[PDB]
Parts: structure tokens; C-alpha cells; sequence
């Protein structure tokens, strides 16, 4: 189903967002 | 219908958010 | 119905988040 | 049901995220 | 099924994102 596929894409993009925020948090502490 | 369309819009906005976070991460590294 | 209304709220809050992140990116640049 | 409840939780967490980003934007400005 | 499980994963990743943003906000206040 189309909805299940779009939700898997949303979940993957959110994992990327969470990882980039961990990089930003570390860069701000040096 | 509307649910499938709104989830595609959510997925598109999340890609924009992921990209702007990668730009912010790069700006903090010069 | 209820599901579609909650998803429209989620979509609207995500547009707000995307815009605030664009503002942050501009301030840092 | 479970799906309606999880979507309400997602909407609520996104309002928190939107607020924290607005606080970050103000700190940087 | 699959959709309920994907939505629980999305909710969990969003709680992590909310936490990391609070850590970033505190670092930016020193």
C-alpha cells in the first residue's frame, strides 16, 4: 500500500534528521 | 485520498527540514 | 475524519519547523 | 484506537520541537 | 500491523529529536 510506503519514507527521513541533530549538538560543544 | 496526499506533503517537508539541518551543520564547520 | 485532521495538524507544525530552521540557517550565515 | 493515539502523540511531540526551535532562533538572534 | 509499527517508530524518533534539540538549546545558553 501507498500509505505504508510513504510512512516508511517519513521514518527514514526522521532518522536522518535525528542523526544530523546529534552532529550539530557535538559541533556546538567542540 | 486526503490521508495519502497529506502524508506525501509531510514526507516532502521532512526532506526540506533534513536538508536545512545539513546546511546548519556545515555552516558551524565554516 | 479524525486521522486526516491530526495529519493536517502534523503537516502544519512541520511547515512551522521548516521555516524556523530556515530562519536559524540565515542567522548563522 | 492505537493509530489515532500514536498520531496524537506525534502531533504533541512536534509542537514541543517547534517551540524549542523558536527558542533556539531567539537565542541566536 | 505494519502501519501501526511504523507510526510507533516515527513517534520514538521524534522524542529523540525533541531531546537533542533541548540539549542544543541549553548549549547555546552556555
Amino acid at each position: 500500500g501507498e500509505i505504508a510506503q510513504t510512512l516508511k519514507e517519513i521514518a527514514k527521513t526522521l532518522k536522518e534528521i535525528a542523526y544530523t541533530l546529534k552532529e550539530i549538538a557535538q559541533t556546538l560543544k567542540g
